[PDB]
């Protein structure tokens, strides 16, 4: 009963209730939502500064933090850089996102 | 690494180290101390112990 407020269907299966697949074929996705419910997490990873290599931040112009960091080797005479980044993609409400498949 | 050199409830020095690998994504932690315990005159020092 405390379930009811938050129903999604019209009903339950009914017994040995059949089945259909909608990809049939295999197929690129066109992707459709309402905004609000595709997200990104960004996040930093604590690469310490003064400690070793130099490191600094950056973003890109969609906004996610960048970590560049630079350590010199000077025994075989080369830096490496590395650029590194922390981030997590969900569909918080997957009701506010569809899709359309051609070719079945 | 960063170096730091700090002094124990002794009066002892102590080293810290820290030094962070990027490519390992870590830092290592070093604490570091040198000494030595000396008993020059082993007449001058005794114990007792008790329970036998």
């Amino acid at each position: 009963v405390a379930s009811r407020p938050y129903a999604n269907v019209d009903a339950k299966p009914a017994e040995s209730a059949a089945i259909t697949i909608l990809n049939k074929n295999a197929a690129p996705a066109n992707l459709f939502w309402a905004d609000g419910s595709v997200e990104l997490m960004y996040g930093k990873l604590a690469f310490p500064t003064g400690q070793g290599p130099q490191v600094m931040t950056a973003t890109t112009e969609q906004g996610a933090t960048l970590i560049m960091s630079y350590a010199f080797d000077h025994i075989k005479g080369v830096t490496t850089a590395r650029f590194t980044t922390l981030y997590g993609c969900s569909v918080l409400v997957p009701e506010y996102t569809g899709i359309v498949i051609a070719g079945q």
